[PDB]
């Protein structure tokens, strides 16, 4: 029985378990910590475990080693990686800064390690447009989203420049107007509620847009939602919420990497402590100034 070996061998390793919002039940039903990479990574620095075993994909484990350098920071898979984050690479931000002089370079959370080395600072989907208003630039280089970055132009007005220039989620892009009309029809008592990496005009549609952490936040404003995100998330809102109404708007809104994290691969992770993520040293000191700056300016 995979859910007693895996606790057995949590508490054997003193380990703690930290699953994003996208995981499914069965796994966040035996992790410690629930929520997205950054407040997942900062809860774990509150409690004195030896290990954290990072049910999520690749650059959220290595979130976690960056405010966790003195915890062992274990990954199920090293196939529970994420498409957006590794459209981005530090060639994209250097050639960005020769062509957009002085401009600040901001990263959004969902990005490599590596990557927040070379960002001024960071930012969640929540505080990226206090944080940018900050910024005495009218431009500014943004990644690795573009349309996170469209939001944030929005709300700023500033002229954000997106690296990579195609910079997207594949999951996200699946949705559509088509969807958004889908959904009206089928549900017309329920509000939507949508991601802020979906596209453009399908955010114009949103009751609300925010991310996962958002989306349990605000789901008090009403009975019945509409989620416009990966679709695990609709079941970590209705175990949060029973007696309200959650529907996914794509049932195929699948993060293949996310889904690369099983019981059998955490109780495997736990049993020989693997995969270990490191961060070298020079990059995660940079990325941990760029994340600091980002709790200075919010
Ligand atoms: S849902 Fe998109 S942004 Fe999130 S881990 Fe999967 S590919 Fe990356």
């Amino acid at each position: 029985d995979l859910v007693e070996e895996i606790l057995r061998l949590k508490e054997e390793r003193n380990a703690i378990i930290l699953a994003h919002n996208y995981q499914l039940p069965e796994v966040q039903d035996i992790a410690d910590f629930i929520g997205d990479s950054l407040e997942l990574a900062r809860r774990a620095t509150r409690v004195d475990a030896d290990v954290i075993v990072f049910a999520g994909v690749d650059f959220m484990a290595e979130t976690a080693k960056i405010l966790n350098p003195d915890k062992v920071v274990l990954i199920p898979s090293r196939e529970a990686t994420c498409a957006m984050a590794n459209m981005l690479k530090v060639e994209h931000i250097l050639e960005a800064k020769r062509k957009y002089p002085n401009a600040p370079v901001v990263l959004y959370v969902n990005s490599t390690a590596e990557a927040k080395a070379y960002a001024d600072v960071t930012v969640t989907s929540a505080n990226a447009v206090e944080v940018v208003k900050k910024l005495d630039s009218d431009v500014v280089i943004f990644g690795p989203d573009k349309n996170l970055a469209h939001y944030v132009a929005k709300m700023t007005g500033k002229k954000i420049i997106p690296v990579p220039s195609k910079g997207h989620c594949y999951v996200h892009q699946k949705f559509t107007l088509d969807d958004v009309e889908r959904a009206k029809k089928l549900h017309p008592n329920a509000k939507l509620m949508i991601h802020p990496e979906c596209i453009p005009e399908v955010q114009e549609k949103a009751d609300i847009i925010a991310s996962t952490g958002g989306m349990i936040k605000r789901a008090c404003e009403w009975d019945e939602w509409v989620v416009f995100t990966e679709r695990e998330m609709v079941y970590r809102l209705r175990k949060l919420y029973p007696q309200k109404k959650f529907y996914p708007a794509r049932e195929d809104a699948f993060c293949i990497g996310m889904k690369a994290i099983t019981l059998k691969n955490i109780y495997e992770s736990l049993k020989d402590m693997k995969y270990k993520v490191e961060v070298p040293e020079e990059i995660a000191r940079k990325a941990r100034k760029a994340i600091e700056r980002m709790l200075e300016m919010s």
